[PDB]
């Protein structure tokens, strides 16, 4: 987990895997409502139009559904019973979450 | 200009200052109206939620205004009067434009 830990110079945290695997934000750019980021989790400098849900959990889910790490709603299929094999792992759409089709 | 060149790899077209200075998306999605970009002028993989007006010319522009090459309309103040020495040089605000503040 680097949500809280943080991440060596050099790279940022990345809030769908939790993993340091983002180059980071290459400004200083004040947003209210934080940075955007790319739908595989990582921030750019580009400000947010509106606020993301501070917190998600399963509790709040409806039936077959589960957080959005990425948008903190629950935006995902708990399961898209996918038995692909893929390199670069599975698409994820404009919401975080992965379907079932592999990463070109 | 890399709008047309198109840049090495490793790098993307900043369509901004039209030098190959960004990194480029890290994925392969299709984005219909394109990706997003930075304030500074790099894409990330974020699809657009509308397009990019296609082109801008001066000529359509107010008095005291000029394009911004971010947004393709008339933004940006021709005369920031500006006497400013940065070495990051000046900020841009969310449309791409400078205005009279250095880069922290
Ligand atoms: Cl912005
Ligand atoms: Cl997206």
């Amino acid at each position: 987990g680097c949500e809280e830990a943080g991440c060596p110079e050099g790279s940022a945290c990345n809030i769908i895997t939790d993993r340091c695997t983002c180059s980071g934000v290459r400004c200083r750019v004040h947003c209210p409502h934080g940075f955007q980021r790319s739908r595989y989790g990582c921030e750019f400098c580009k400000c947010r139009l509106e606020p993301m849900k501070a917190t998600c959990d399963i509790s709040e889910c409806p039936e077959g559904m589960m957080c959005s790490r990425l948008t903190n709603k629950c935006d995902c299929k708990i399961d898209i019973n996918c038995r692909k094999t893929c390199p670069n792992g599975l698409k994820r759409d404009k919401l975080g979450c992965e379907y079932c089709e592999c990463r070109p």
